[PDB]
């Protein structure tokens, strides 16, 4: 199937994903969406049972939902449903009412198998291959042991933002009680992991809260990393503000009656982990169901060295994919016989690398400047198994290809493990020579260097190369010869 | 052909373009570039013999040219020379000697023709339909009289940068002589016009050295609005003033030893026109030539209501048209059933027409700030045939979308010709209502107004329209209803 779409019908959230494969591996977000459907509302107090207004509303988006997938041409629509539905004992009325008033068929799945699926989106789209997911929804919450890259335990725990809202915090108990219920339940979680893969609206929505409190300068909260030792006040005082105070850190409107018992759960299951890193995930169940198809043949794991993000970002905007092959190796042949000069540690090929193949990208959109175009679009869409760092890199080599970059660069401060300004403009020159070497179908290039003198060997006259040469930016005092 | 190489052969810059057709009428650039050849160099003491090392530099950069067309696959190369190459007694030795070297087939063009493709060019690419060019290059000056979209007179003058330098200004002769020269040739330009198309380095040069000294917050050449009486003395100054002055403005160490001239020819042919307002034009002979071939069976000019930037950026990134045709179609209606509320001149109905196709273009890079994406393509993409203002505004629309546009907006007070910040407030509300009422096919929506009370008619549940009602951000207290 070319388009693909999946429904997670969860407690609280419904979700809606509409995926479009570029390639074997290649696939990007046509269209998502979620509704506060809220399916549970009020079902804790009645053994579970889906009451009939919750149920209305429902049908009612499950519907939309379904006409926005045919909307996309989608061939197969894949329905799931989790916490509030399974334990549900009117389920199976409710799956019927569904299938009788749009013909969707739902599956309610169980908790292990929601677990799994959160586990396999972040075992692929993340940058942390070992770690334990923590999918906090309405209802249930999944947690998924992840070592490099595999699946090894599954759990899922009966607490969700709903239920404690509905059972301990709507009737004023004091929160004590609804701590203890949680902790409960999560001391049945048999492992631990300095690394946790944050999942669901509530630790996105915390996400964004801390993003905001501490001016971070990237807008996107797949793979924003959280200190847990450094934040766990917060988020536990998040517990009991009140709705104002909440407005004001940023919580909208429809996030602000669920977060504090959402806060609550993440808090017990962080202490109990005893997790030091976090990191937010942006996707989850509705991304893990496609996954299972796309790499059901594959052992639900993306082969080594093959990355969706990259792939499908030169499936959109580069599909004459040889040019960028070329800058690429010119790359990698410069850093070398350059490395005596910049001594730059070798991890840091890895990003050259990737900007010497998506350098370019940005001409898609126009040819006058084209690299801060291909920034835009790396900061923005090179998401699935980068960290942010890994991005803002990247997107600096781009942005200021034959550029001096600036002292006073957010992105380049992002953090202070940040490389350095120097080695900064030591990667972004090399791609900018590497680029200009390969204007042209030059063949056989080859790099000496002696002390500062680097020499570019070639039989092909390099005309437009050399006219270029004095626009570029040194990082030192360096001069380049043509032989 | 699909893809199609122009060489441009000037007297000063050699320029290629390869031209991408996506659809009938639509195409954009995959690559352009230009190299300081300069062909002509100490021809004109010469009587227009072409020297040998000029010609040795254009056969280098011409063969790597073409190396650069086979590169991107050209299945079309079309070259042309100009003012030095054709006023040259050994023009058909270079010539062949350009044959021989790299079998690009030179055809040279005389003033009339060159004329001509500068014409078609601006007739077609820019926002103004009458007006006269001024094409400035090394050899020559040309101006084709626009007028209703139309070419209706062509004329091509023996004035040029490298011509007026090495005829005087090399030889510190007074300028007044040179100015005296110029005014002879400009003598014979037998028309006037409020409206000047500027086109070549020169003009281009001298349009971002304005921007520069302006704090201009659009950075793009292409469209550029140029007050000529405001700006002439600066224009005349420019002459006077010596290297390192240039380069504090900002001029490129190539452009240096040539604007000088570029701006007395400049000065003198704008005082002739009469112009008072000069677009800078991006597009020029090489994009005249392309298009020539790709409106050969069409009188050299688009349909009517046909924008080549608009459907190349819908066939690059749109390839699915029918949704955002819907969305524009409620934004015709809605804006028709609240003009008593808003009463906007209907003008502005072209921009929310076009923000009503592109605003969720941006989706084919992200999902997330899909908005954001949008804008961006439209501000740095949307150039044929828009003003800065037309692009601006746009731009705004989407980007907007569903919040409320901050006061101090650099985009917003481009000009003081920008709409009104309210009015600004109302397009982009009308296209986030559009866009709710679209998400599903709602088909056969219909709209009325009594006082503040709009009433959406509907067949539909509108269910998830509904649910975002209170994210719209309204422009002024408004009651929505749905019947
Ligand atoms: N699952 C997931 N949710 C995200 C991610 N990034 C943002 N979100 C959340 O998804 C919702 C939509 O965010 P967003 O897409 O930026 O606005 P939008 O309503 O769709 O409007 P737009 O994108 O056309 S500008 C928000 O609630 C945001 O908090 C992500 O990477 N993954
Ligand atoms: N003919 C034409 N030239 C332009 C236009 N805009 C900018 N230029 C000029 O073309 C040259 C390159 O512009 P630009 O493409 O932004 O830099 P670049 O060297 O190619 O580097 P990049 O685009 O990969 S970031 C400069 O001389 C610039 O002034 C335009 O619209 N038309
Ligand atoms: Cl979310
Ligand atoms: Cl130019
Ligand atoms: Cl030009
Ligand atoms: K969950
Ligand atoms: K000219
Ligand atoms: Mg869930
Ligand atoms: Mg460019
Ligand atoms: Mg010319
Ligand atoms: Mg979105």
């Amino acid at each position: 199937a070319k388009i693909t779409t999946v429904i997670d019908i969860g407690s609280n959230s419904v979700r809606l994903a509409v995926f479009k494969k570029t390639s074997q591996f290649g696939f990007y977000l046509l269209f998502e969406t979620k509704s506060k459907v809220r399916i549970s509302e009020g079902c804790y107090a009645f053994n579970g049972i889906l009451q009939e207004i919750p149920m209305q509303r429902a049908v009612k988006a499950l519907s939309e939902f379904k006409e926005i997938a045919l909307k996309y041409k989608s061939k197969k629509i894949l329905c799931v449903a989790t916490s509030a539905v399974r334990d549900a004992p009117n389920r199976l009325e409710f799956v019927a009412r569904v299938k009788k008033a749009c013909g969707l068929q739902i599956k309610i799945i169980d908790g292990q198998k929601e677990a799994l699926y959160g586990g396999i989106a972040c075992a692929n789209l993340l940058h942390k291959n070992s770690g334990i997911t923590i999918d906090i929804g309405g209802g249930s919450t999944e947690c998924a042991l992840i070592e490099k890259g595999k699946i090894k335990d599954l759990i899922s725990l009966d607490v969700g933002t709903i239920r404690i809202k509905e059972m301990f915090l709507d009737k004023d108990l004091d929160v004590k009680l609804a701590k203890a219920f949680i902790q409960k339940e999560v001391s049945k979680l048999p492992f631990k992991h300095k690394n946790a893969f944050g999942v669901g609206g509530t630790i996105r929505a915390l996400s964004k809260v801390l993003m905001k409190r501490f001016d971070y300068p990237i807008d996107s909260l797949h793979g924003y990393e959280i200190d847990a030792h450094k934040n766990l006040a917060f988020i536990e005082k998040i517990v009991m503000l009140k709705e104002d105070q909440l407005r004001l850190l940023g919580v909208n409107e429809e996030r602000l009656d669920s977060i504090r018992s959402g806060a609550l759960i993440l808090s017990v299951v962080l202490e109990h982990l005893k997790t030091s890193l976090m990191i937010t995930s942006g996707v989850g169940v509705r991304e893990g169901v496609f996954l299972s198809d796309l790499l059901r043949n594959h052992y639900h794991k993306f082969p080594p060295n093959i990355n969706p993000s990259l792939i499908s970002l030169k499936d959109r905007f580069l599909p004459h994919e040889k040019h960028s092959q070329k800058v690429k190796k010119e790359c990698v042949k410069l850093f070398e016989a350059l490395s005596p000069l910049h001594k730059i540690d070798e991890k840091y090929l890895f990003h050259l690398k990737i900007a010497g193949e998506l350098a370019s990208m940005g001409k898609i959109l126009s040819v006058y400047l084209a690299h801060k175009h291909s920034a835009y679009f790396i900061l923005n869409a090179l998401s699935y198994g980068f960290s942010h760092q890994d991005r803002a890199i990247i997107c600096l080599l781009a942005q200021f290809s034959h550029k001096k970059i600036p002292k006073d660069n957010a992105i380049a401060h992002m953090s202070a493990m940040m490389p350095s300004l120097l080695t900064l403009q030591w990667l972004s020159f090399i791609l900018s020579l590497a680029e200009n070497l390969c204007l042209t179908d030059s063949h056989h290039l080859k790099y000496t260097l002696e002390k500062n003198k680097l020499v570019i060997h070639s039989n092909d006259a390099l005309y437009l190369a050399k006219e270029m040469l004095p626009k570029l930016v040194k990082p030192i005092p360096l001069t380049i010869e043509f032989a």
